[PDB]
């Protein structure tokens, strides 16, 4: 069991949390094959949540959620741990915004699953700022 | 100057870094009466900005930065510095997702100086977050 | 899955990394519902490894690996993070050395899977010690 | 008055702390000259010792201790402070299981006082892992 | 607006807190041109002031105070945030023994806007430890 | 040895390392029982010393050195070291301007051996800052 399957087997699982069923997507931080923060679709802790009082919609989806990538960046920043210099799994390429944080972040690999539209300019900047993103299927599992 | 005084000094005063044409923001972030990250409107750092190169619109939004609000919070996480129970400063009043992603990170209260229509979900977001949001003009400052 | 079932889910899926034929242990530690340190089954890093040239008896027992719990405690050392205040998630109840080096590093709860006869002394420890120890099965795990 | 000396005399003072007279041991992690957490022989903290109470005796020793080597370990990851690369002085040579504790740790080089056996997969890890270690007596001092 | 210049903007403001006439300076602790720690003429805190109780003299000077550079310094210690490796912007080019105390420090460069007599030991201590000082105006600034 | 004891022994003992002929003084830094950080008569790191090339006298004091109690908590600046709520052991009691440092770097308890006369100043603030100042000889001590 590789350490690429471990971290992409979390992010599948905290995927599963997501609090919002328009989309279930999950995010680890590792750094030095170390989980260090997580995320999965989810809004802020303490409120309400697309799941027990429905979506939040404006023009289009559920805007009620931040993003699991965010979610786990933001989880270093509230519990003060250093993300620069880490490397991501996400059930999901990032979308253009996050892709924008996670470099800003000081993250310096994305490993998705899989991915719809990456954004031409979230693959821009990731050359710009030389930061590698890997496809990496999910291990199938035990117990 | 009052406190407020010399963090409101300080957002108006990082916002003038801003790179780009379309707009100057400038976040503080305080803990304890203490500076401990900021931010403006400014894209990845160490990529071209509006300001080099010009701008990256797609459907007419220079998409090139990250709000000054995300941008400290990002600091925060790169630094390992936490953001758990500050305070910020803020130019403008957070859009949406900056409002959802600084309450998740933990500020408990936003003092901005200019505010267009707070969003609606905003207000039930701070609201049941219990976090305070007050106006605050930026003192006239000599030299 | 509950958070239990994501904790134990790891602990299961951490030990199979083990490095030791006799034996595939996996130790989760845990505060605030955050995976802060892992362990499992191996010898110290960048040496041989019961995998690679074979066991090192002596008395009947590859001597080389360290406890599941342990690596996760030293993980903590190593890197800083404290580990006061946590909970561990374990394949196995934890031998007697390892209940002293847990609580001694200030950890309430043992959730295991798994256990033989708890050691008389481990009890009077977490009785004394206030520690409280649960079983929880693996949760049954999809992809 | 050399630093292995102020060192190797605050193993000597903090062995002396020795919860159980059966062994008095001392040990002092130290990080650019400065200490950073000690340890001596005892048991959990909070709870009885072979020195109130008796030993806990299993066919041989009173098993109640923590080795002074480790319990220092232990102080780091309690306290959340982080040991790789340090090295140690320890009033004797670590037993074949601390001085994989003190490797995985990263503790970069072991002072010793004394040493009745060093156990040959001791010197072999170290070699692997390239740690130094020196004897270096307890220097005499005044009031 | 360049970091020089906001740093610099900075301990100007900063030093418009000093609690006694005598002396207004302020001082601010850059680390990756983040502001870190910050300091202005004062004495310590939930103590008298020269400003509410008047000065404390003793032949010569308010010595109730604690010097800007050295408050950053101590702002640091208290709130456990490293300094080393850092540059440092004041209103006034530092005395002889803050200049000791900030080198020990580890601070590596020294930014003042204005300097009475820069003690020759303060030149000589720098040269040795390889520390910059440069003058920089204080940038006029608006609302 | 009392934990008073085993403290006071290393001020007097880490003094020794002093490297100006006029005065021998140490410092040590403790929070929750554990040695965090010391000091001793010394000038800046990797600079000359009054022991070296002689003394740099100016008015009849070899104003090379930095005080111990000062040193101690440079120490804590340099290596992000909180001092807050810590108590100090000092082998004479702090010059005013120490004892400043000292209370606003956030120490509770100043437990010296030696003492002239003590400031007015001095215990005005501790009386403010609610600090207490205990006296305790260096416990007599074998190898
Ligand atoms: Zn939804
Ligand atoms: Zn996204
Ligand atoms: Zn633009
Ligand atoms: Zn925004
Ligand atoms: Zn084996
Ligand atoms: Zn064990
Ligand atoms: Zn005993
Ligand atoms: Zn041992
Ligand atoms: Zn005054
Ligand atoms: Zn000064
Ligand atoms: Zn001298
Ligand atoms: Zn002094």
């Amino acid at each position: 069991l590789s350490w690429q399957d471990y971290f992409m087997a979390n992010a599948e699982l905290i995927s599963k949390r997501s609090t919002c069923n328009r989309a279930y997507v999950g995010a680890v931080l590792v750094k030095n094959n170390r989980i260090i923060a997580t995320g999965y679709n989810g809004g802020v802790a303490d409120t309400d949540n697309c799941d027990d009082v429905g979506h939040e919609m404006e023009d289009g989806h559920c805007i009620r959620t931040v993003h699991a990538e965010m979610n786990a960046l933001i989880q270093c920043a509230k519990e003060g741990i250093s993300a620069n210099n880490t490397e991501i799994y996400v059930t999901h390429f990032p979308c253009i915004n996050c892709t924008k944080a996670l470099l800003q972040a000081g993250v310096k690999k994305i490993t998705y699953n899989t991915a719809y539209r990456i954004h031409p300019f979230a693959i821009e900047l990731m050359t710009q700022k030389e930061v590698e993103y890997v496809q990496h299927d999910v291990p199938r599992v035990k117990l």
